[PDB]
């Protein structure tokens, strides 16, 4: 792609090929700003009736989704019109939107919904869903417009478009028991366990509620819906963060859950409740083409192994996209696109079986990432990200490779390589943390690098990082750091083809001091066909104050 390949096409507002009357904002990369947390940290602000954004087409089009920020606390509409011919009106809410902190207590974003004194809002950005009853070819324009009646004020940041086929039917009724407006998912599935003819259970085109947990048991399961634009679980809506969704025993190891979305009602992070599938030490289970929105997380594995998570969406969580765990291995995370996660979008945290292994994260998308990073590996071993697509980080890294064991029982990383292959990381990095008594201060906050090598209490090796494009970094292409006493030797890390272009501080940075009481990295790393472009003060920080550290400059690099 590089990264997820989806049906549908991810428009910028503001591209210049985009005709506007409104306000395009210079970009920036401040959390808590209308610039600095849109995609391509830029928007068209509508302001006035009259005001629009007009987009082109670049493949056919049914069904449309806004990300778009609107006023705290409002409901209301935007119109939408094809080759000038109004067509209809997105439904732009903030009811999901607007999570309140301040500057040195970030750790609390995503955990706190309620204005208050002193308190800036974050997470600003939402999303409109809308299907239009013709399939639009490419060329038609498409226009977001203000028109009277409209909110008073929209920042357009970008536009979905996506050619949505008509809903499947159930494969078969008689062996998927069908959920229908007088029976529930409950009585559906009571019905597949009770009938061993049954091979689960369908979920016709419609909003069906899930207001609890709903369990999975007796043997594998299929739920299959009608397609994610059509089939809808729907958290009750007017409560607010209610643990909902699925629940796979260990008998229904083997189930497959496809396509169908889930909305969830979560307005905030809570730690524990909230993904929206839960299934621990579950095996061979399917996750395939779903939609799911406004839970914690989609998935936090613990210790499962050989699952697959296939062609899904994870939009606007309040942590997590997925993060597999404490053993879980051989999984298959492949062609996923998340937008707007809470923490990290895909990750794997290894711990004790020794080591999560043999775990496959391809063809992956995250982009406006609202805290932590895009992609994280925290231990591990034999463990492959390829083909991965990360922009637009609030707060941390494009990719964090961390050997630090939060407080629990890790190994950090194994005898076998943890390999990034092929990846693209557009404006990644962000402030975080404190940094009092640091070497190398431009704020109040630790910065990080596109991609941060993190020794921290635990070994820290076997690491391969190649074919990767770092472009427009917030502040570093490749930072390396080691947590001071612990002063883990590094060893056997190498990166390879890999261009950092235009990084605002410095191409790779070698951390000397972070705070009072850190120092310098230790071990080494090489390098080869590593180019630095542009970088705004030099290409490497660090080298001469890091006496522990080897940089290797095997060929091929310009600095
Ligand atoms: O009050 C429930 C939600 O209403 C709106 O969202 C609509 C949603 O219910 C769904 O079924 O489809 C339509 C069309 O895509 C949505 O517009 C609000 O936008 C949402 O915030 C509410 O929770
Ligand atoms: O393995 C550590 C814990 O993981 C889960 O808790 C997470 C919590 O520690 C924090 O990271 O937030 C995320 C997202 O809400 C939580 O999933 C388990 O729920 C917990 O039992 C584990 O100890
Ligand atoms: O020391 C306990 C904390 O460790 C980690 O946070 C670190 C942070 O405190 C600061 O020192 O910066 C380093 C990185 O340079 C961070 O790793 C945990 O993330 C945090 O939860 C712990 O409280
Ligand atoms: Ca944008």
């Amino acid at each position: 792609g590089r990264g997820a390949n989806m049906p549908f096409t991810i428009m910028e507002a503001e591209s210049t090929s985009n005709a506007t009357n409104g306000t395009k904002l210079t970009p920036n990369f401040k959390p808590g700003d209308y610039a600095g947390e849109a995609s391509g940290r830029s928007s068209v602000y509508l302001d006035a009736t009259g005001e629009y954004v007009e987009f082109t087409l670049t493949s056919p089009a049914n069904a449309f989704v806004l990300r778009n920020a609107v006023a705290e606390n409002t409901t209301g509409t935007v119109s939408i019109y094809a080759d000038g011919v109004s067509k209809g009106k997105f439904n732009v809410s903030s009811k999901f939107s607007y999570l309140y902190a301040t500057p040195s207590t970030l750790g609390r974003l995503g955990y706190d919904n309620a204005p208050g004194a002193g308190l800036t809002a974050y997470w600003l950005y939402e999303d409109a869903q809308l299907m239009l009853d013709q399939v639009y070819p490419a060329g038609t324009k498409i226009k977001i417009q203000k028109d009277a009646g409209d909110v008073s004020w929209i920042y357009v940041d970008l536009l979905e478009t996506e050619n949505v086929a008509p809903p499947q039917a159930n494969p078969d009724p008689t062996k998927y028991v069908a959920v229908s407006a007088s029976k529930s998912i409950d009585q559906a599935l009571t019905e597949f366990r009770q009938d061993n003819t049954k091979k689960g259970i369908y979920i016709p085109a419609g909003e069906w509620t899930i207001n609890s947990k709903i369990f999975l048991y007796g043997r594998a399961t299929e739920i299959v819906g009608a397609g994610p634009w059509y089939t809808k679980l729907v958290a009750p809506q007017s409560q607010s963060n209610t643990d909902v969704g699925f629940n796979i025993s260990a008998a229904a190891n083997g189930s497959t859950i496809r396509d169908l979305s889930a909305w969830g009602n979560y307005i905030n992070r809570v730690d524990g409740p909230g993904k929206f599938i839960d299934g621990n030490g579950m095996q061979n289970v399917t996750v395939q083409n779903i939609w799911v929105e406004h839970f914690v997380c989609l998935y936090w594995g613990v210790n499962s192994s050989y699952n697959t998570f296939k062609n899904n969406r994870i939009k606007n969580t309040f942590a997590d996209g997925i993060n597999m765990t404490n053993g879980s291995s051989y999984n298959v995370i492949d062609n996923n696109y998340a937008r707007g996660t809470g923490d990290d979008s895909f990750a794997l945290f290894s711990a004790t079986g020794s080591y999560n292994v043999g775990n496959k994260y391809t063809n992956l998308t995250a982009t406006n990432v609202r805290r932590a990073a895009a992609f994280a590996v925290y231990g591990g071993s034999d463990n492959l990200f390829q083909n991965l697509y990360g922009a637009d980080t609030l707060t941390y890294p494009g990719i964090t490779i961390s050997s630090y064991s939060f407080g629990y029982n890790t190994l950090g990383f194994g005898d076998q390589d943890t390999v990034i292959d092929g990846a693209t990381l557009d404006r990644t990095g962000g402030d975080f943390w404190t940094s009092v008594g640091a070497d190398d201060k431009i704020n109040e906050y630790q910065n990080f690098g596109a991609i941060w090598i993190y020794g921290g209490d635990r070994a820290i090796k076997n690491i391969l990082i190649k074919n990767v494009d770092i472009n427009n970094p917030v502040y570093f292409g490749l930072m390396f750091q080691s947590m001071s006493p612990n002063n883990m030797v590094m060893q056997n890390i190498r990166v390879e083809n890999v261009n950092i272009n235009n990084p605002s501080r410095y191409g790779i940075k070698l951390v000397v001091r972070a705070e009072q009481g850190q120092g310098p990295a230790y071990g080494g790393a090489s390098f080869t066909n590593v180019k630095v472009n542009n970088p705004g003060i030099s290409a490497i920080y660090g080298e001469a104050q890091s006496p522990n550290f080897t940089v290797t400059r095997v060929s091929g690099n310009n600095w």
